[PDB]
């Protein structure tokens, strides 16, 4: 019984992002070349995957939080974790 | 118990797809930047991870399903899924 | 009941890499465009993740490793794997 993990990255430096699940809650760990540091997403799951993208300079993330048959996804487009439009009918 | 995701994306919209592994059986939901749909990709496994990458404007799409300790790799390279030559020893 | 896998892929051939967490051992898959062989990975953990990036030709490779609520990084930046800078307080 351990956590569970879900890793992104992008860039050159890199910046990194690492979601545990642990306990029925996601948290976030981050990494922007200097050091690693905890990060604003926590939302409730236990099990977690992710994915990101560039758009220029912007970077822009997505969370997949589960619990039992609901996936929830989590976004991030520069101004703070919003809801998404991801449904899927487990 | 909760259903496991793994997600990839790929361009600029982006095209995302999130795979979920619920009760033994795959399957897909698609965002090309207009709304959720439901995928092609329907497959038997526990466990899912998965990867893709462009070569040009052609996208490939490798998703490794798992069932006790056999791991299928299925590909996706713009016509249909296939599977890969994947094998495992576990 | 299954195995656990996580993927990665980096370049146009394209080298793909599958990490396998079964049993508490973490072992590598490589596809490099001609077929798939053993990679040198090979750590203890229940869990895993991955992700890589380029500078330019060379790549990155960031595995994270779990085992209960201690999450291991290790690091390949090309020439063999280094455990990382990587703490979490689960
Ligand atoms: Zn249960
Ligand atoms: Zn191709």
């Amino acid at each position: 019984s351990s956590v569970q993990t879900a890793a992104t990255s992008w860039g050159t430096v890199p910046s990194i992002r690492v979601y545990t699940a642990n306990n029925g809650k996601i948290t976030e760990r981050c990494w922007d070349g200097k050091g690693w540091y905890t990060g604003a997403f926590n939302e409730p799951g236990d099990n977690v995957s992710v994915t990101s993208w560039l758009v220029g300079s912007a970077i822009h993330i997505r969370v997949y939080a589960s619990t039992g048959t609901t996936t929830t996804e989590w976004c991030w487009d520069g101004n703070g974790w919003t809801k998404g439009a991801y449904t899927a009918t487990n």
